[PDB]
């Protein structure tokens, strides 16, 4: 019924906004989508990051690009705990780990899934054709699609290709959240990009002097994780029937 | 010290709201910047396009990528004569028009920069130095930036790289607007990109089915400009002593 989704966790910053705001409003909802690829360090997540995110009130864990960035997710996808959900249209057959999992929120079935955009970023499967074989099961309830990708075109397409036949689908990638927050014709969510968790004063997370000084010389430069003040950016969701009855943004930027 | 950007005018929906829409709220403004790198049926800007813009109340018609797709953009730029300004970062000396113009606004000086990223983009100049270098002048006064750039990277660099030394940073080429609008210390309005003002159900100003075909059977499809209600997007900006006071979002969706 009331789900909220929260964008690319970012980092310590990310990290720490999430484990602190997430209970001061978790109550206010159902079920809680988090996704977590850029937890550690920016890249992928480690076992502490995912911990924190459950214990914090996180249902729900999507990755995406860097899902096999840290060394930790190969056994934690292998001793299956976890909730958590990786790109679907990874073709490999003996890719770790699941592109899908229905929950059970209030005796009704939520499925959320995590899709990887092409355009602009490494080939994998055809995300678009994918979904047509996902939508084709039976259990699946009501339908989230984490759509990771960088091309605003090929998200907008993803939105239109799955109004009608999924609950919603909230971008996510690019770390700057969008104004296009709308329900498309059908009862499907939809924007573009949730915009993410981590470090409010920063160039997509980084710290602004490596940046901006690889942009200045064009030599490699040395960069981590910006410091300071963290924001936190996700999407609150109304779901009925398998539909979306509300959507709109929700942010956060601790003082 | 009033100014408002519009985004990318894209074809004729967009064309269709700016004309109408625009002169019910320039009244409100001092000058206004208006983007038309998509006017021309998506691509590029031709004649009929630029005289309704201005008809409408535009100060200044900055472009873009699509700068050079329509044939009346030479003809325009050789009699100088239409407040356009291009892309500045284009290194080829012969190349027409300029990268920016200076208007008399109220007593001061306003100066309209348009410029192009890189990433995922096409090869040209250095941005970030290409600022630098027109910067060193002295008779700028309040400069407005209109960075047309992919990458979200790319954009909150240029942001960190100006603030302080420009009234505004506002993005564009991406079509949806974003919702990070913020004032950067040092006195810099800012926002990832401002949207676009075109048909408000599409796939990035595109009628759908086409670019749809396109990414499910990743072979080419013949597409056109969508239909129907049309969308517009800017920044309502003040400025004084060459730095940004306030900075807010305009959108408006035909019904």
């Amino acid at each position: 019924m009331r789900v909220l989704f929260i964008g690319d966790v970012f980092g310590q910053p990310g990290r720490r906004v999430l484990q602190n705001h997430l209970p001061t409003i978790r109550p206010q909802f159902d079920f809680v989508i988090v996704n977590m690829e850029n937890s550690a360090g920016g890249f992928g997540m480690h076992r502490d990051a995912a911990r924190g995110a459950l214990e914090a009130g996180a249902g729900c864990l999507t990755l995406g690009n860097h899902a096999w960035h840290h060394k930790d997710i190969y056994p934690m996808l292998s001793e299956d705990t976890y909730p958590i959900v990786r790109p679907l249209n990874y073709a490999d057959p003996g890719t770790p780990g699941v592109g899908w999992r229905t929950f059970d929120v209030n005796g009704e079935k939520l499925t959320v899934v995590n899709l990887l955009g092409r355009v602009f970023m490494e080939a994998v499967d055809n995300p678009f054709r994918t979904m047509d074989a996902l939508l084709e099961r039976d259990d699946l309830g009501t339908v989230f699609v984490d759509f990771h990708a960088e091309a605003t075109s090929e998200k907008e397409a993803m939105g239109w290709h799955l109004a009608g036949r999924v609950a919603a689908v909230i971008g996510t990638h690019t770390h700057v959240p969008t104004a296009d927050t709308r329900i498309l014709k059908g009862g499907t969510a939809y924007q573009t990009d949730a915009g993410f968790t981590g470090p409010h004063d920063s160039i997509i997370g980084s710290a602004i002097e490596g940046p901006l000084q690889r942009f200045l010389t064009e030599r490699p430069h040395r960069y981590g994780v910006a410091e300071g003040r963290a924001e936190l950016n996700g999407v609150a969701l109304h779901f009925e029937g398998g539909k979306a009855t509300a959507a709109e943004r929700y942010r956060f930027i601790e003082d």
